[PDB]
Parts: C-alpha cells; structure tokens; sequence
C-alpha cells in the first residue's frame, strides 16, 4: 500500500500548488457569456457552477479545463432515438425562444452549434487581453476547443437543461439504494439532467449527462453521513478513484502511437469506479489502511468489464459502454493485458 501512497501525494502537490492557469480561464469564460448573452439564441447561457471554471478531467493535466455552458430550454420533447437508451431527439411543445434552429419540430444541433462558434469567433478576435487561438476538431462536443498561452487548453461544451423527470431508460440506473438510501436517489432523480450533442456513430441527436450527479455523489460518497468528516479517519474511495484515472492517462499516453486505446476515456474508469461502490456500500470496506486491496478490487471489477465486454452506464443499464459496436474485442483484449502487466509487476508507470 506504500507506493500508492507517493503517487496521491505527487497527484497531490501538483494539484494544490499555485497557478495563473485558472484566472485566465476566468476572463476568457465570463467575456464570452457576457457576449454570448448579448445574442438572442444565447440569452440564457451560463456556467452549470460559478465559480467551477478548473474541472479537471485529465488528472494529470493541470493546464487542461473542461467547462459546460447551459441553457435552460422549458417543455422539451425528448423522443429516444433508435433505441440507444442514451441518444434523443429533442422536440417543442408557447414562444420562439430556440425556435430558430427547428428543422420540423426536430431541434437542430449542428447549426445551434454553428452559432455557438461564430459568436465565440466572434468574441475571440475582439480579445486583447492574451493569446486565445480557436480549434474546431469534429466531435459534436466538445463543441470549441480554445488555447491560452503555449499550456492552456479549455474544452467548452454547450449543453440544454431540462428539468422534467430523467428518461424512460434512467428508471432503473443509479442504484444507490443500500449504499447512499433510497432517499437520497429520490432527491437526486429531482434534480435537473443535461443534453450534448453526439452522434451514436449524422443525425441530430443528443446525450444524457449526468456528470453534475456524480460530482454530487464524489462529495458525499459514504453510507455514514460523517464519512471523511474525521479527517483522520478518511475512507480511501476518492482515493481509488484517482488511482484509477491515473492509471488509464498514463497508459493511454505510452500507446499513444498505436490507436487502441483511443476509445478508452475517465469515463469508463469512473463508471466501473461507482459499481464497485455499489458492490460495497459499506464505508468499513474503504478503510485507509486497506488502500492496496480497496484499489485492487477496482482493478479486478474493471478487469473483468473488458474480458466479459460488460460496462453498464452508471445511470442507464442497458447501455453497454463495453459492446463490441462501440470497442471492438482486440481494443479490450489489448488493455486487459496491459493491465494485467502493471498489476503484477507493482505498477511500474507510477513512479
Ligand atoms: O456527461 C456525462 O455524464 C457523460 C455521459 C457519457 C455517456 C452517456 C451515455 C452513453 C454513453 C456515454 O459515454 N459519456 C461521457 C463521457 Cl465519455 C465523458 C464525459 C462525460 C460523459
Ligand atoms: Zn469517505
């Protein structure tokens, strides 16, 4: 349990330690809403936090940032789309608010985009503050990629806000009951969700998001409502969480010359991560001192999400994140060996 210790300690440091990185982000962000708000289609448009401009995906990326910009949109119409469970069409039911994107009553999410870039282009130009140059990689979203300085990199994605009852396909997801109470899942199921533009693999589809709900949980995460309040006796789940996205970037970026790993992300690590918080919900099954094995069996849980091919969506069961239409078997045959590799020679791509 020594060595993962130095790494959180290491992941730590970097973490904390001061950077300008952030309030540049800041500057550029509220110029662009104060601009984007100026519009129109994009009156509505805000952070989904104030004050959350440095989320960080990437765990080992301090100059990478990942923003979301809502926009409220009542009465929306979702109408799933070819039975994905995941990709929706979005409908209308009395205004013209977003109305000049309709296509039908179909909302379009390609030329909402096409806006949502000509307005940043717009803004961007007009700034003399610092070097902010525009990237428009494919991928629905993230929608822009900006670059501040020779380091700073932001991710901005547009994402709708609906806040009628979650999906058909959400009903039986989030299984939280005997680790976080049924009362707490009740409460979360109230809260609003989000929707990004993706393709399933050309149509103009749209993607739950549910990140705001796993932020949520990360920072309530125990089945004692004092867990992690004595600092002291902190449980290591957040812990085998980093551990575990650690363990993915630094794979990914030795392979990063072969293309196997590309359809891996955080994501997958993170939703493997909350199974395994479902299996033991118990906060005596994360001890601190028990960090190796707690981090092993999120290795092993993993491990068998790639063999099996079996990676349920965290809040939609009947999305495998894992189906051979998604990675194929010799993407997932070739990370479980490299795995299989670190875990038994003690993780050598920590030190
Ligand atoms: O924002 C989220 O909650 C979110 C959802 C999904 C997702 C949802 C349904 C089906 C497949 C998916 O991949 N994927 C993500 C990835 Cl890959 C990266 C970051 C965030 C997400
Ligand atoms: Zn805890």
């Amino acid at each position: 349990a020594s060595k993962l210790r130095a790494v959180l300690e290491k992941l730590k440091l970097s973490r904390d330690d001061i950077s300008t990185a952030a309030g540049m982000v800041k500057g550029v962000v509220d110029h662009l809403l104060l601009r984007l708000k100026c519009d129109s289609a994009f009156r509505g448009v805000g952070l989904l936090n104030t004050g959350s401009y440095y989320e960080h995906v990437k765990i080992s990326a301090p100059n990478e940032f990942d923003v979301m910009f809502k926009l409220e949109v009542p009465r929306i119409q979702l109408e799933e789309y070819s039975n994905t469970r995941a990709y929706y069409f979005v409908k209308f039911k009395k205004e013209n608010p977003l109305s000049q994107f309709l296509e039908g009553e179909i909302l379009s999410a390609s030329k909402m985009l096409s806006k949502f870039r000509k307005i940043i282009k717009e803004e961007i130009n007009d700034i003399k503050d610092t070097d902010v140059i525009m990237k428009r990689k494919r991928g629905g979203s993230p929608a822009v990629t900006l670059l501040i300085s020779e380091k700073i990199s932001v991710d901005i994605t547009l994402a709708l806000e609906s806040k009628s009852s979650w999906p058909a396909s959400t009903q039986e997801g989030l299984r939280i009951q005997n680790w976080l109470s049924a009362k707490v899942r009740k409460q979360l199921r109230l809260k609003p969700f989000y929707l990004v533009p993706k393709h399933a693999k050309q149509e103009e589809t749209w993607r739950l998001s549910f990140s705001h709900i796993e932020k949520e949980i990360l920072n309530n995460h125990g089945k004692s409502k004092t867990c992690c309040e004595n600092k002291e006796e902190k449980c290591c789940r957040k812990d085998c969480l980093k551990l575990m996205k650690y363990l993915l970037e630094q794979l990914k970026e030795r392979f990063k010359d072969k293309k196997h790993l590309d359809k891996f992300s955080s994501y997958h690590v993170k939703t493997a991560f909350f199974h395994v918080c479902t299996q033991n919900p118990q906060d005596s099954q994360w001890d601190r001192k028990d960090l190796g094995l707690c981090f092993d069996n999120c290795v092993t849980y993993f491990l068998q999400c790639l063999r099996t091919e079996k990676l349920e969506n965290y809040f939609i069961p009947e999305f495998n994140l894992f189906s051979s239409n998604l990675i194929d078997k010799r993407s997932k045959e070739f990370l479980t060996k490299q795995i299989e590799y670190e875990r038994n020679n003690e993780f050598p791509v920590f030190d």
